[PDB]
């Protein structure tokens, strides 16, 4: 049975699609060019990066965007179309695309007990049960978005000042105290703010930002939240990621686990 016939079939599509050459910064701020196409997910792009490089088996390998003008970053999810995202960048953008390791992208999956149980305290858990809890949260008839709630600093629109409100995360979005909808997650990505204690007079350096992918400059449609500590930040970022991406985050993780 000649299955050789299927591989030359694959080379056809790798020849008829719009190619783009991007630039990719390394962990040490050296850079490299590479070819991508407009069909490629970040997953496929990472694989070519891992194939071409040394490289090294690790679950934490990521493509990271920096929104230079807004001093923030988000680590791309692996199902995302890279090109459609790179087209948000302005013509003169100083945004970078960093290829590096990153504890954060899959931390919730190797310790789901510290992210899915609505406790601020961290604990250990047997392998066996990590898998069950993971299976239980993502793989049912719907995703069980963990019950995240607590106080956060919200920055005033257009001002370098902050108010304190009580937030809670649901499936439909983030609500403040019964309830008022702060944001719905469908049209916003979530970013880690960089050095906001200085830039925005923030209470802490532990900031998360919510903005439409298309926004590249100062805008009041960008929401800034500041947590008291790092734990809270990771709890919120991770919960928003579960609430936004659902079962897809679980698939992305399994696919990454296959490459370790």
């Amino acid at each position: 049975k000649a299955e050789k016939i299927r591989v030359a079939l694959e080379k056809i599509k790798e020849a008829q699609v719009k190619k783009l050459v991007i630039r990719v910064h390394m962990s040490d701020d050296s850079s490299k060019t590479m070819m991508v196409d407009e069909r490629q997910t970040v997953r496929q792009v990472l694989d070519n990066l891992m194939d071409k490089s040394h490289c090294g088996y690790s679950l934490d390998w990521s493509l990271v965007e920096t929104v230079s003008e807004l001093q923030m970053e988000r680590i791309f999810e692996d199902h995302e179309n890279l090109v459609e995202n790179l087209l948000n960048w302005t013509r003169d953008s100083q945004n970078k695309l960093i290829f590096m390791e990153r504890i954060e992208k899959y931390a919730l999956f190797k310790n789901p007990q510290n992210y899915l149980l609505g406790k601020k305290e961290t604990a250990e858990m047997a392998d066996r049960n990590k898998e069950v809890l993971l299976e239980e949260c993502f793989c049912g008839s719907s995703v069980t978005v963990p019950e995240i709630e607590g106080v956060l600093w919200l920055k005033d629109d257009g001002k370098k000042s902050w108010k304190k409100r009580y937030f809670l995360l649901r499936a439909s979005g983030i609500y403040y105290v019964d309830l008022v909808c702060f944001l719905q997650l469908d049209h916003v990505n979530v970013y880690y703010g960089q050095d906001y204690r200085n830039k925005y007079k923030a209470p802490t350096d532990y900031c998360l930002v919510l903005k439409h992918p298309q926004i590249q400059k100062k805008s009041q449609y960008i929401k800034y939240l500041c947590c008291d500590d790092v734990r809270t930040l990771h709890q919120w970022v991770n919960g928003i990621r579960i609430a936004k991406y659902g079962k897809q985050l679980y698939m992305n993780y399994q696919e990454a686990l296959k490459r370790t």
